[PDB]
């Protein structure tokens, strides 16, 4: 099943692209929790974490290490919180991977 | 000593106690000892990394099995309605221990936003 997610990547609706190469797409989410708060998701279409391959790893490791680059591009230079969540209880709200960077505010615990 | 003298760097080496909950060559997973959620549970890399902004770009294998091995960690946990999983950068991320770790939090509906 196709998501929103699914056409921002095809360029269908709009979004604010922080960053690109040929598997990933980092943008701002559009209802941002924290000054900064951006998206980094695959190309590839994994529906949730739970039902990732093992050859995912190094893709899954991409998405981190953009979005830290993107983080410091951003000046999130006091700090961040990264986040994927999983199904109901995870919160999950777009069946597309996708990672959560969130900043420019003290992140608070217990993380929801 | 490898792993550094963190707290977690003691963990790996079965120098401070820990309830472990997986282990192989790149990582570690044990219990939180001041849970936030019915379940939660640290995946560790056994590499010292100090915090996830210097991970170096040949780390995205390892960055990525922390995340594997914690989604087969919940799953052998029974965590069949979800979780979530944090990574703490820095002061605003609320980071208190200076070797990278993935929290998996799951058990109870959480909420928005994260923190």
């Amino acid at each position: 099943g196709d998501t929103i997610f699914g056409k921002i990547i095809r360029k269908e609706i709009p979004a604010k692209i922080i960053f690109e190469d040929d598997r990933c797409l980092a943008f701002h989410d559009i209802s941002p929790q924290a000054p900064t708060h951006f998206l980094v998701i695959p190309k590839k279409h994994i529906s949730q974490i739970s039902v990732a391959e093992d050859d995912d790893e190094s893709l899954l490791g991409h998405l981190m290490i953009v979005g830290k680059k993107c983080a410091a591009d951003l000046g999130l230079n006091k700090g961040y919180r990264m986040v994927v969540n999983e199904g109901s209880d995870g919160g999950q709200s777009v069946y597309h991977v996708h990672l959560h960077v969130l900043g420019g505010r003290q992140m608070h615990w217990p993380p929801g």
